[PDB]
């Protein structure tokens, strides 16, 4: 299974620039590449990636997406003087030409294809291409919006042709619509295109009616084009995560792509003079992380726009940090998306409801200068994952995992804890696991050397109480508990420091807003239901809660449809800088193996196709959203009714 992250870059792509006055294009400068690579070098990220060389796209590769007549016209620009280049540039909208731009365009395109090949041949897990010129606005026969050839459209058509892929997701988080990509795949159900973009009711570039939410694709491609227009500026972390949890991710995991390509424009970040949005560079760590379980981690990130050199460098580093598997930064201050974003989100979900299972319940009444703080460092843990199997069980562990070694001070604390709170306890198994829990938690919370952990335990009540209480005094200001099992746990949810998610078999009405209890009907549809609950309820609440530790718990009677556990374990590491402790009750080799693999950052196997969720499950989940969304605004995917 593949490892490592490709970084594709060449300073030749910085060797073209604007040669005449033009306020429209003067923001697109060679230094965008210079600053981005140097930022990667400064933070040690470039040195940890596999450098893959650029190459030129061939004529045949360019003709996959562009016409012979347009290619022939651009092929003449190396021979043009400045007067001729200015006249050629005026034939198109918001683009300039240069004697070297055709050369660099072929390099930008070939760099993208090198990235696709490295990933699809399993030479790396994922990667990023830092290229100029950008691509997503160029069209079959036109340059547009600083773009000459459509790098990301190349990549999907090339991956289709040479690897016989049937399902490719393109995520365009640039602040501009990628109209070239939309047109290219408009009728194609094999390529799902998602774009959010500043729109402001069509008054923002490129000013197209077809960039609105109503453009869902055409013909057999209906439903495979998703536009989320931002109709106000100033969108925040909360708006972007609301878009992912309530539009993009439900569709992406149902689509089940075989490759993910990201049109990564960081002009959607705070400080950008084109986007004027307010999302922090740290959000891109999470946008990257939330997509990484798709396609077994095969993600090709391709630079598009991004014009504030400071914002650009930091967002590029946050993206590569996540590609490398470094712990995600904690996002504070999350809450409801703004009303304009909620309107865009509800409109997209409604028009897309004829095409996607996660939205289908919506179709029937019965159913329903700027400055910001510098980002903190993101150190990978010395040993990412510590494992404590039952005594004697020897397992083959991934390279960045390690077995537990109870210390002297730790042993004294178990004695103190036993005397005070479990007088009768003398079971020397239980007492060993308590020493393992405290030992693992101490390494997780008081060291950057261990990130997360898994401990197999015997008695849930004592181990849960010790794990929770010990974390709450480290101190962990807030703890998210995720419990797969029935019954009640020694978990008090009164003081706001604990949020409890419970996946259980018995229908039980929960009474307050710090618990989410999910009672999913048994059957062949448990998987789709849980995925729908995870993306649409669990993750929105968990992100807003912003825990300092995640405590996972699985009762023994519930280890037999839990094919979702690896996705949850991977996605929930977006919280608490990845600090997750999982307690598995009883030995199951496969569950322990899956848990350790996901905790350690390994690729997650795809879920493939799934029987769409039970309508009773969707009803249960929407009643949870209604009950919780006034407290946890990140759950909202409609505009609230005003009094
Ligand atoms: C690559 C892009 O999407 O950032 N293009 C920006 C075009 C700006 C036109 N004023
Ligand atoms: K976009
Ligand atoms: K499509
Ligand atoms: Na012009
Ligand atoms: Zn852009």
């Amino acid at each position: 299974a593949a490892s490592g992250s490709a970084l594709i870059f060449d300073e030749e792509m910085s060797r073209y620039k604007l040669l005449w006055t033009d306020p429209e294009c003067e923001i697109e400068v060679p230094e965008r590449l210079t600053v981005s690579y140097e930022a990667l070098r400064t933070h040690g990220l470039a040195q940890r990636c596999k450098a893959v060389p650029v190459r030129q796209a061939t004529e045949q590769e360019i003709l996959l997406a562009h016409s012979e007549e347009y290619l022939e016209a651009v092929k003449q620009t190396p021979g043009m003087n400045v007067e001729e280049l200015m006249a050629f540039s005026k034939k198109y909208n918001a683009v300039y030409f240069h004697q070297n731009i055709y050369h660099c365009a072929k390099l930008a395109a070939g760099a993208t294809l090198q990235l696709v090949d490295s990933v699809m041949k399993r030479e790396v897990r994922n990667g990023m291409a830092l290229v100029r010129p950008p691509g997503h606005a160029s069209q079959r026969s036109a340059a547009n919006g600083f773009c000459v050839f459509n790098n990301v459209a190349f990549a999907a058509l090339y991956a289709k042709k040479n690897y016989n892929l049937n399902r490719i997701l393109i995520v365009d988080w640039d602040v501009h619509h990628g109209q070239g990509i939309q047109y290219c795949f408009e009728e194609d159900p094999s390529v799902l295109y998602f774009s959010w973009h500043r729109y402001e009711h069509q008054s923002f570039w490129p000013n197209l009616p077809e960039s609105d939410y109503s453009s869902v694709g055409k013909g057999k491609g209906s439903g495979f084009n998703i536009n989320l227009p931002w109709n106000k500026v100033g969108m925040t972390n909360s708006d972007y995560l609301a878009a992912f949890f309530h539009v993009l991710l439900p569709v992406a995991y149902e689509f089940d792509p075989e490759l993910v390509i990201v049109s990564a424009g960081f002009d959607s970040a705070i400080g950008d003079p084109e986007g004027e949005m307010c999302a922090l560079p740290e959000i891109f760590a999470h946008l990257t992380h939330l997509l990484m379980p798709l396609a077994a981690g095969k993600m090709c990130v391709v630079l598009e726009g991004g014009y504030n050199l400071t914002s650009l460098g930091q967002s590029v580093c946050q993206t590569v940090h996540s590609l490398l598997g470094d712990p995600t930064p904690r996002i504070s201050g999350l809450g409801t998306a703004c009303d304009s974003a909620l309107e865009s989100i509800q409109n997209v979900r409604n028009v897309q409801s004829s095409y996607w299972s996660s939205f289908k319940h919506l179709a029937q009444s019965e159913t329903n200068d700027i400055v910001w703080p510098e980002p903190l460092k993101r150190m990978p843990a010395s040993v990412r994952t510590v494992v404590v199997p039952p005594p004697g069980v020897e397992l083959t562990l991934p390279k960045n995992c390690q077995h537990s070694d109870i210390s002297e001070s730790t042993a004294k604390e178990v004695q103190r804890i036993r005397d005070k709170h479990f007088h009768d306890l003398t079971d020397q198994n239980i007492l060993r696991s308590l020493g393992n829990i405290i030992s693992v938690l101490d390494r997780m919370m008081r060291s950057d050397e261990v990130c997360n952990g898994c401990v197999v335990v015997s008695d849930l009540s004592v181990s849960v109480q010790c794990a929770l209480q010990h974390a709450l005094t480290e101190p962990a200001e807030r703890v998210l508990v995720v419990y797969v099992g029935d019954g009640e746990l020694p978990v008090k949810t009164n003081d706001g420091k604990v949020f409890l998610v419970q996946i259980c078999t018995k229908e039980t009405e929960d009474k307050c807003v710090n618990r989410l209890t999910l009672c999913l009907r048994e059957g062949e549809s448990l998987t789709a239901g849980f995925m729908q609950a995870l993306l649409g309820l669990i993750l929105p609440v968990a992100y807003e809660f912003n825990p300092a530790l995640v405590l996972g718990i699985v009762e023994e009677t519930a280890a037999k449809l839990m094919r979702v556990w690896g996705h949850m374990t991977c996605l929930i590491q977006g919280l608490a800088r990845g600090r997750m402790l999982t307690l598995l009750q009883g030995y199951d080799k496969d569950l322990l193996e899956l848990t350790v693999s996901a905790l350690s950052g390994a690729s997650i196997s795809p879920l493939g196709p799934l029987r769409a969720p039970k309508p009773e499950d969707v009803e249960m989940m929407e009643k949870q959203r209604q009950r919780l969304q006034e407290r946890w605004g990140l759950l909202r995917c409609t505009v609230s009714e005003s009094w």
